[PDB]
Protein backbone atom coordinates (compact mmCIF):
# COMPACT_ATOMS: atom_id res chain seq x y z
CA UNK A 1 0.00 0.00 0.00
CA UNK A 2 3.01 2.37 -0.61
CA UNK A 3 2.14 5.72 -2.31
CA UNK A 4 3.94 7.70 -5.04
CA UNK A 5 4.81 11.45 -4.54
CA UNK A 6 1.64 12.64 -6.43
CA UNK A 7 -0.72 10.40 -4.38
CA UNK A 8 0.83 11.45 -1.01
CA UNK A 9 0.45 15.19 -1.91
CA UNK A 10 -3.25 14.87 -3.06
CA UNK A 11 -4.08 13.02 0.18
CA UNK A 12 -2.25 15.80 2.18
CA UNK A 13 -4.19 18.60 0.31
CA UNK A 14 -7.57 16.82 0.95
CA UNK A 15 -6.93 16.59 4.75
CA UNK A 16 -5.81 20.28 4.94
CA UNK A 17 -9.09 21.33 3.18
CA UNK A 18 -11.12 18.95 5.44
CA UNK A 19 -9.60 20.49 8.65
CA UNK A 20 -11.01 23.95 7.65
CA UNK A 21 -14.69 22.74 7.33
CA UNK A 22 -15.59 22.07 10.99
CA UNK A 23 -19.04 20.82 12.09
CA UNK A 24 -21.38 19.91 9.19
CA UNK A 25 -24.83 21.51 9.40
CA UNK A 26 -27.94 21.14 7.23
CA UNK A 27 -28.39 24.88 6.50
CA UNK A 28 -24.74 25.22 5.35
CA UNK A 29 -25.51 23.37 2.06
CA UNK A 30 -26.82 24.54 -1.34
CA UNK A 31 -28.03 21.85 -3.86
CA UNK A 32 -26.30 22.14 -7.31
CA UNK A 33 -27.71 18.99 -9.07
CA UNK A 34 -28.48 15.26 -8.58
CA UNK A 35 -25.56 12.78 -9.14
CA UNK A 36 -27.28 9.40 -8.67
CA UNK A 37 -29.19 6.86 -6.54
CA UNK A 38 -28.57 4.74 -4.54
CA UNK A 39 -28.43 2.16 -1.74
CA UNK A 40 -31.57 3.47 -0.01
CA UNK A 41 -30.56 7.06 -0.84
CA UNK A 42 -30.02 9.89 -3.34
CA UNK A 43 -26.66 11.63 -3.93
CA UNK A 44 -26.58 15.33 -4.70
CA UNK A 45 -23.72 17.57 -5.84
CA UNK A 46 -23.73 20.37 -3.23
CA UNK A 47 -21.92 23.57 -2.26
CA UNK A 48 -20.74 23.84 1.39
CA UNK A 49 -21.35 27.65 1.50
CA UNK A 50 -19.01 28.63 4.46
CA UNK A 51 -15.86 26.83 3.12
CA UNK A 52 -16.81 27.18 -0.58
CA UNK A 53 -16.12 23.41 -1.07
CA UNK A 54 -18.15 21.42 -3.65
CA UNK A 55 -19.06 18.00 -2.09
CA UNK A 56 -21.28 14.95 -2.83
CA UNK A 57 -24.04 14.64 -0.24
CA UNK A 58 -25.78 11.27 0.22
CA UNK A 59 -29.26 11.58 1.84
CA UNK A 60 -30.85 8.47 3.42
CA UNK A 61 -34.46 9.05 4.56
CA UNK A 62 -34.96 7.27 7.91
CA UNK A 63 -37.67 8.05 10.51
CA UNK A 64 -36.15 6.88 13.84
CA UNK A 65 -35.87 7.96 17.53
CA UNK A 66 -32.88 10.20 18.66
CA UNK A 67 -31.34 7.10 20.39
CA UNK A 68 -30.78 5.14 17.12
CA UNK A 69 -29.50 8.12 14.99
CA UNK A 70 -26.86 9.16 17.64
CA UNK A 71 -25.34 5.62 17.44
CA UNK A 72 -25.50 5.62 13.57
CA UNK A 73 -23.57 8.97 13.48
CA UNK A 74 -20.97 7.63 16.04
CA UNK A 75 -20.61 4.39 13.93
CA UNK A 76 -20.00 6.50 10.71
CA UNK A 77 -17.08 8.34 12.44
CA UNK A 78 -14.85 5.32 11.43
CA UNK A 79 -14.89 6.87 7.88
CA UNK A 80 -12.63 9.79 9.11
CA UNK A 81 -9.83 7.15 9.54
CA UNK A 82 -9.98 5.78 5.92
CA UNK A 83 -7.31 7.70 4.00
CA UNK A 84 -6.34 6.08 0.70
CA UNK A 85 -6.10 7.21 -3.00
CA UNK A 86 -8.52 4.26 -3.71
CA UNK A 87 -11.23 5.25 -1.15
CA UNK A 88 -13.48 8.27 -1.73
CA UNK A 89 -12.85 11.15 0.71
CA UNK A 90 -15.21 11.58 3.65
CA UNK A 91 -16.12 14.98 5.18
CA UNK A 92 -18.59 13.95 7.89
CA UNK A 93 -22.09 12.69 8.75
CA UNK A 94 -25.10 14.28 10.49
CA UNK A 95 -28.88 13.88 10.93
CA UNK A 96 -31.50 16.52 10.04
CA UNK A 97 -35.35 16.33 9.78
CA UNK A 98 -35.80 12.57 9.15
CA UNK A 99 -32.66 12.03 7.03
CA UNK A 100 -29.02 10.95 7.48
CA UNK A 101 -26.45 12.90 5.44
CA UNK A 102 -23.07 11.48 4.34
CA UNK A 103 -20.75 14.12 2.91
CA UNK A 104 -17.93 13.09 0.73
CA UNK A 105 -15.48 14.09 -2.01
CA UNK A 106 -17.16 14.84 -5.39
CA UNK A 107 -15.98 12.57 -8.28
CA UNK A 108 -16.78 14.45 -11.54
CA UNK A 109 -16.68 11.31 -13.75
CA UNK A 110 -19.47 9.71 -11.67
CA UNK A 111 -19.75 5.92 -11.25
CA UNK A 112 -18.67 3.20 -13.75
CA UNK A 113 -22.31 2.06 -14.28
CA UNK A 114 -22.96 5.61 -15.74
CA UNK A 115 -19.64 5.59 -17.65
CA UNK A 116 -20.62 2.13 -19.04
CA UNK A 117 -24.07 3.47 -20.30
CA UNK A 118 -22.27 6.28 -22.23
CA UNK A 119 -19.25 4.27 -23.55
CA UNK A 120 -21.18 1.10 -24.45
CA UNK A 121 -18.22 -1.08 -23.42
CA UNK A 122 -14.95 -0.31 -21.62
CA UNK A 123 -11.57 -1.32 -23.21
CA UNK A 124 -9.32 -3.97 -21.60
CA UNK A 125 -6.43 -1.50 -20.93
CA UNK A 126 -8.86 0.83 -19.03
CA UNK A 127 -10.23 -2.28 -17.14
CA UNK A 128 -6.62 -3.10 -16.15
CA UNK A 129 -6.38 0.27 -14.32
CA UNK A 130 -9.84 -0.29 -12.73
CA UNK A 131 -8.73 -3.79 -11.52
CA UNK A 132 -5.56 -2.34 -9.80
CA UNK A 133 -7.63 0.39 -8.02
CA UNK A 134 -10.26 -2.10 -6.80
CA UNK A 135 -7.61 -4.66 -5.57
CA UNK A 136 -5.65 -1.79 -3.80
CA UNK A 137 -8.86 -0.36 -2.26
CA UNK A 138 -9.96 -3.81 -0.97
CA UNK A 139 -6.37 -4.42 0.37
CA UNK A 140 -6.43 -1.05 2.22
CA UNK A 141 -9.82 -1.72 3.85
CA UNK A 142 -8.80 -5.20 5.02
CA UNK A 143 -5.19 -4.37 6.15
CA UNK A 144 -5.66 -0.96 7.81
CA UNK A 145 -9.23 -1.27 9.16
CA UNK A 146 -10.10 -5.05 9.29
CA UNK A 147 -13.24 -4.40 7.19
CA UNK A 148 -14.50 -5.74 3.88
CA UNK A 149 -16.42 -3.80 1.25
CA UNK A 150 -19.43 -6.26 0.99
CA UNK A 151 -20.93 -4.36 -2.03
CA UNK A 152 -18.52 -4.26 -5.00
CA UNK A 153 -20.39 -3.41 -8.25
CA UNK A 154 -19.93 -0.88 -11.17
CA UNK A 155 -22.16 1.75 -9.48
CA UNK A 156 -19.88 1.68 -6.36
CA UNK A 157 -16.71 2.50 -8.39
CA UNK A 158 -16.16 6.26 -8.87
CA UNK A 159 -13.92 7.97 -11.42
CA UNK A 160 -12.66 11.56 -11.93
CA UNK A 161 -11.01 13.85 -14.55
CA UNK A 162 -7.61 13.51 -12.69
CA UNK A 163 -7.65 9.77 -13.67
CA UNK A 164 -8.50 8.54 -10.14
CA UNK A 165 -10.65 5.42 -9.50
CA UNK A 166 -12.11 5.01 -5.98
CA UNK A 167 -14.49 2.75 -4.05
CA UNK A 168 -17.55 4.07 -2.21
CA UNK A 169 -20.52 2.73 -0.11
CA UNK A 170 -18.87 0.03 2.07
CA UNK A 171 -21.02 -0.66 5.19
CA UNK A 172 -19.39 0.49 8.44
CA UNK A 173 -22.53 0.98 10.65
CA UNK A 174 -24.47 -2.10 11.88
CA UNK A 175 -27.36 0.06 13.20
CA UNK A 176 -27.76 1.89 9.83
CA UNK A 177 -28.07 -1.47 7.91
CA UNK A 178 -30.54 -2.87 10.56
CA UNK A 179 -32.72 0.33 10.38
CA UNK A 180 -32.89 -0.02 6.54
CA UNK A 181 -33.85 -3.78 6.57
CA UNK A 182 -29.84 -3.09 -2.75
CA UNK A 183 -29.38 -5.65 -5.59
CA UNK A 184 -27.95 -9.13 -4.83
CA UNK A 185 -27.06 -9.78 -8.53
CA UNK A 186 -23.29 -9.17 -7.77
CA UNK A 187 -23.17 -11.49 -4.70
CA UNK A 188 -20.92 -14.57 -4.74
CA UNK A 189 -22.51 -18.11 -4.74
CA UNK A 190 -21.33 -18.75 -1.11
CA UNK A 191 -23.04 -15.48 0.09
CA UNK A 192 -26.34 -16.42 -1.69
CA UNK A 193 -26.17 -19.88 0.06
CA UNK A 194 -25.74 -18.15 3.46
CA UNK A 195 -22.37 -19.95 4.00
CA UNK A 196 -18.73 -18.94 4.90
CA UNK A 197 -17.90 -15.51 3.43
CA UNK A 198 -14.69 -13.46 3.62
CA UNK A 199 -12.95 -10.90 1.33
CA UNK A 200 -13.25 -13.74 -1.30
CA UNK A 201 -16.90 -12.71 -1.96
CA UNK A 202 -15.70 -9.19 -2.97
CA UNK A 203 -13.25 -10.77 -5.49
CA UNK A 204 -16.19 -12.59 -7.12
CA UNK A 205 -18.12 -9.24 -7.34
CA UNK A 206 -15.07 -7.56 -8.94
CA UNK A 207 -14.69 -10.34 -11.58
CA UNK A 208 -18.43 -10.12 -12.40
CA UNK A 209 -18.28 -6.25 -12.66
CA UNK A 210 -15.25 -6.55 -15.01
CA UNK A 211 -17.06 -8.99 -17.41
CA UNK A 212 -20.13 -6.69 -17.49
CA UNK A 213 -17.96 -3.60 -18.34
CA UNK A 214 -15.92 -5.53 -20.97
CA UNK A 215 -18.96 -6.87 -22.85
CA UNK A 216 -21.34 -3.95 -22.09
CA UNK A 217 -24.13 -6.09 -20.59
CA UNK A 218 -24.87 -7.70 -17.15
CA UNK A 219 -23.33 -11.18 -17.99
CA UNK A 220 -25.97 -13.61 -16.53
CA UNK A 221 -27.35 -15.55 -18.45
CA UNK A 222 -24.44 -15.80 -21.01
CA UNK A 223 -24.95 -14.15 -24.45
CA UNK A 224 -25.77 -16.49 -27.38
CA UNK A 225 -23.33 -16.97 -30.36
CA UNK A 226 -25.50 -14.46 -32.35
CA UNK A 227 -25.57 -11.83 -29.53
CA UNK A 228 -21.71 -11.79 -29.42
CA UNK A 229 -21.66 -11.68 -33.30
CA UNK A 230 -23.79 -8.47 -33.08
CA UNK A 231 -21.52 -6.95 -30.34
CA UNK A 232 -17.99 -7.72 -31.62
CA UNK A 233 -18.51 -9.02 -35.20
CA UNK A 234 -17.10 -12.53 -34.48
CA UNK A 235 -36.44 -12.18 -19.29
CA UNK A 236 -34.92 -13.48 -16.03
CA UNK A 237 -36.54 -12.48 -12.71
CA UNK A 238 -34.08 -11.66 -9.86
CA UNK A 239 -34.95 -14.99 -8.06
CA UNK A 240 -34.19 -17.04 -11.25
CA UNK A 241 -30.92 -15.12 -11.67
CA UNK A 242 -29.77 -15.79 -8.03
CA UNK A 243 -30.57 -19.50 -8.52
CA UNK A 244 -28.53 -19.40 -11.84
CA UNK A 245 -25.49 -17.85 -9.96
CA UNK A 246 -25.61 -20.67 -7.32
CA UNK A 247 -26.31 -23.62 -9.65
CA UNK A 248 -24.71 -22.86 -13.07
CA UNK A 249 -21.03 -22.53 -14.26
CA UNK A 250 -19.63 -19.00 -13.78
CA UNK A 251 -19.70 -16.38 -16.58
CA UNK A 252 -16.60 -15.75 -18.68
CA UNK A 253 -15.30 -13.33 -21.32
CA UNK A 254 -15.81 -14.31 -25.01
CA UNK A 255 -12.63 -15.63 -26.62
CA UNK A 256 -10.69 -14.05 -29.50
CA UNK A 257 -11.71 -10.50 -28.42
CA UNK A 258 -9.76 -10.16 -25.11
CA UNK A 259 -6.21 -11.15 -24.25
CA UNK A 260 -5.71 -14.58 -22.57
CA UNK A 261 -4.23 -12.82 -19.52
CA UNK A 262 -7.42 -10.77 -19.02
CA UNK A 263 -9.50 -13.96 -19.57
CA UNK A 264 -7.38 -15.92 -17.06
CA UNK A 265 -7.67 -13.01 -14.55
CA UNK A 266 -11.52 -12.87 -14.60
CA UNK A 267 -11.73 -16.78 -14.46
CA UNK A 268 -9.61 -16.82 -11.25
CA UNK A 269 -11.98 -14.16 -9.67
CA UNK A 270 -15.05 -16.20 -10.70
CA UNK A 271 -14.18 -19.74 -9.46
CA UNK A 272 -17.36 -20.77 -7.47
CA UNK A 273 -15.33 -22.42 -4.66
CA UNK A 274 -14.10 -19.54 -2.36
CA UNK A 275 -10.97 -21.64 -1.48
CA UNK A 276 -9.87 -22.24 -5.11
CA UNK A 277 -10.76 -18.54 -6.05
CA UNK A 278 -7.68 -16.25 -6.08
CA UNK A 279 -7.04 -14.02 -3.07
CA UNK A 280 -2.24 -11.24 -2.70
CA UNK A 281 -2.38 -13.61 -5.71
CA UNK A 282 -4.35 -11.10 -7.82
CA UNK A 283 -1.78 -8.32 -7.17
CA UNK A 284 0.98 -10.46 -8.88
CA UNK A 285 -1.27 -11.93 -11.65
CA UNK A 286 0.13 -11.47 -15.23
CA UNK A 287 -2.83 -9.19 -16.17
CA UNK A 288 -2.13 -6.89 -13.17
CA UNK A 289 1.69 -6.74 -13.71
CA UNK A 290 1.19 -5.99 -17.46
CA UNK A 291 -1.47 -3.28 -16.68
CA UNK A 292 0.75 -1.60 -14.02
CA UNK A 293 3.59 -1.23 -16.60
CA UNK A 294 1.16 0.06 -19.28
CA UNK A 295 1.04 3.83 -19.67
CA UNK A 296 -2.69 4.28 -20.10
CA UNK A 297 -4.18 7.78 -20.27
CA UNK A 298 -7.32 7.00 -18.20
CA UNK A 299 -8.27 10.71 -17.63
CA UNK A 300 -7.98 11.37 -21.39
CA UNK A 301 -10.02 8.26 -22.37
CA UNK A 302 -12.65 9.20 -19.74
CA UNK A 303 -13.02 12.91 -20.71
CA UNK A 304 -13.38 12.04 -24.46
CA UNK A 305 -15.91 9.20 -23.75
CA UNK A 306 -18.32 11.06 -21.43
CA UNK A 307 -17.68 14.57 -22.86
CA UNK A 308 -16.15 16.11 -19.69
CA UNK A 309 -15.59 19.67 -21.07
O1 LIG B 1 -19.21 12.12 -6.51
C1 LIG B 1 -19.47 11.23 -5.71
N1 LIG B 1 -18.81 11.13 -4.49
C2 LIG B 1 -19.16 10.26 -3.51
C3 LIG B 1 -20.20 9.37 -3.63
C4 LIG B 1 -20.93 9.36 -4.87
C5 LIG B 1 -21.94 8.42 -5.11
C6 LIG B 1 -22.59 8.37 -6.34
O2 LIG B 1 -23.61 7.50 -6.65
C7 LIG B 1 -24.08 6.53 -5.66
C8 LIG B 1 -25.51 6.23 -6.07
C9 LIG B 1 -25.38 5.03 -7.04
N2 LIG B 1 -24.17 4.26 -6.63
C10 LIG B 1 -23.30 5.19 -5.86
C11 LIG B 1 -22.21 9.26 -7.34
CL1 LIG B 1 -22.95 9.17 -8.91
C12 LIG B 1 -21.23 10.21 -7.12
C13 LIG B 1 -20.57 10.27 -5.90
Amino acid sequence: LELDEQQRKRLEAFLTQKQKVGELKDDDFEKISELGAGNGGVVFKVSHKPSGLVMARKLIHLEIKPAIRNQIIRELQVLHECNSPYIVGFYGAFYSDGEISICMEHMDGGSLDQVLKKAGRIPEQILGKVSIAVIKGLTYLREKHKIMHRDVKPSNILVNSRGEIKLCDFGVSGQLIDSMAGTRSYMSPERLQGTHYSVQSDIWSMGLSLVEMAVGRYPIPPPDAKELELMFGCPMAIFELLDYIVNEPPPKLPSGVFSLEFQDFVNKCLIKNPAERADKQLMVHAFIKRSDAEEVDFAGWLCSTIGLN
